[PDB]
């Protein structure tokens, strides 16, 4: 029993955090195999930062110019080349340690682990989404840049995010791991903002059949809903709309339980309506988003 | 910017996670140098459980009983032995992935990060505080003892705690690396219960001047107190007291935002009595208590663990 925001055991990706240097800019990089990833916004210079041409700035560069360090070691770059908005460094040693992996784009309402590293050393781990807005609420600082979010299917590392840069609200933005960023943004220093945040539906409807699951009940009621009503009234709250996919993707969770999908929406809706009233929900006086359907059948 | 409750790197552990299995039982074991280190009621049958004795119960076993696998690799047990609440299997490998350990126990209100396992297998990681009724509000299954429980500081990793069991209001019982329970608890099926628990004062503190770092400062206010007068407030909303050696800790984040311990004391005290009128402070609408001093300033400094 029991109920946390877990994130995945982060070793597989700490053995594969690198140090990647240009002038007078450090920041992390990701080593698989030969090749180091790591945002291309590394090469630019402080006049570069509203319209960098990154072509321009990379065609200057040697292998040389970029150092980077496992540890206490210095790879050899032997090789460059730029994919969308990541840098790709060929070097002259494969990681011993390189984990089964693969690249994944996700969806706005996703989950995943980021492993915060600073200087190619990791500093802690914690849980994320992907926000319908694309931007991620991370905990970053200075030199966090590389950083990655990942999840962990079996023993096969899928990484899903690289981190590029702040926005003015506090938020977050990055890439996938083919360089093309999340959401409308562009690496550049130009006002950038994000969009009006919504909340992730099907992931809080997803945390009720969890609270179920470890022995709550109190906020279910005897009503049912009507999928567009419920859609209606939950985006008066700036809830995200709940579709015929999600519902089908809730399945599994409301057999368990034995609670109808449109059952617990009435319950949501109501919870909207009233509040907690002063109780809580799995340790919360708010709504939790940032559990999947599928994060809440494996923690459960 | 940005503040979330964040693990230790967890990798310098999983190097260690191993699978137990005695008869018809299988949980995780601890591997350091040449000793894995789980739970003694590894070897309990469900009888042995309401009543055992944990001397008795091991002198039928012999190291062959104990199955240990390393990834898909087996182990061989050479000597066994308790100490306290744990069993210790002597092998005849040393892990040669051992990191720089020490075993240490931890006081109600410190946090620690929890690598969860299953079969042998690292499965999530997430943060806990010990509670002040030396509980912990964890998330783990059946298959999950011998988990454990560890702090980081430079390169040395100090383990703080190994699983034992489920109370029955959810929440979680376990002992040091040295086999001796947190909180009033006995490794048996018997009647137990988790005490009234209480607010970790100093956490919420600090977890306050998080918020002012992260521009969360609606709470503020012109007041300060005493410790006396918010140590009766304290008690009054079953807070822990505060302490002096609190106040010092807290010293360097009171330094650093221009807020004093009592002028935030003042504005804890405000909260409690009147609550937060549909406010939230760094996204939550209750006062978290699980991020220590250290947490804090380490989370809002980068420290890292290479
Ligand atoms: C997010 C972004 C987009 C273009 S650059 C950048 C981040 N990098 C800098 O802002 C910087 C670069 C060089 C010297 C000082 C600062
Ligand atoms: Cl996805
Ligand atoms: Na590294
Ligand atoms: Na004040």
């Amino acid at each position: 029993s029991g109920f946390r925001k877990m994130a995945f055991p982060s070793g597989k990706v700490e053995g594969c955090m690198v140090q990647v240097t240009c002038g007078t800019t450090t920041l992390n990089g990701l080593w698989l195999d030969d090749v180091v990833y790591c945002p291309r916004h590394v090469i630019c210079t402080s006049e570069d930062m509203l319209n960098p041409n990154y072509e321009d700035l990379l065609i200057r560069k040697s292998n040389h110019n970029f150092l980077v360090q496992a540890g206490n070691v210095q790879l050899r770059v032997i090789g460059h080349s730029m994919q969308n908005c990541v840098l790709k460094l060929k070097v002259d040693t494969a990681n011993p340690k390189t984990p089964k992996y693969k690249f994944v784009r996700i969806q706005p309402g996703q989950t995943f682990s980021v492993l915060a590293c600073y200087n190619g050393s990791p500093s802690g781990v914690y849980q994320c989404a992907m926000r319908p807005n694309f931007t991620i609420k991370g905990s970053f600082l200075n030199g966090s840049c590389g950083s990655v979010g990942f999840n962990i299917d079996y023993d096969c590392v899928s990484f899903c995010y690289m981190h590029h840069m702040e926005l003015p609200t506090g938020v977050h933005a990055g890439t996938d791991l083919e360089g093309n960023f999340y959401g409308p943004f562009v690496d550049r220093q130009t006002a950038q903002a994000a969009g009006t945040d919504t909340t992730i539906t099907v992931n809080v409807l997803a945390w009720l059949y969890a609270a179920v699951i470890n022995g709550d009940r109190w906020f279910l009621n005897r009503f049912t809903t009507t999928l567009n009503d419920f859609n209606l009234v939950a985006m008066k709250y700036n809830y995200e709309p709940l579709t015929q996919d999600h519902v089908d993707i809730l399945g599994p969770l409301s057999a368990q339980t034995g609670i109808a999908v449109l059952d617990m929406c009435a319950s949501l809706k109501e919870l909207l309506q009233n509040g907690m009233n002063g109780r809580t929900i799995l340790g919360s006086a708010l709504l939790e988003d940032e559990f999947t359907p599928f994060d809440v059948v494996r923690q459960c």
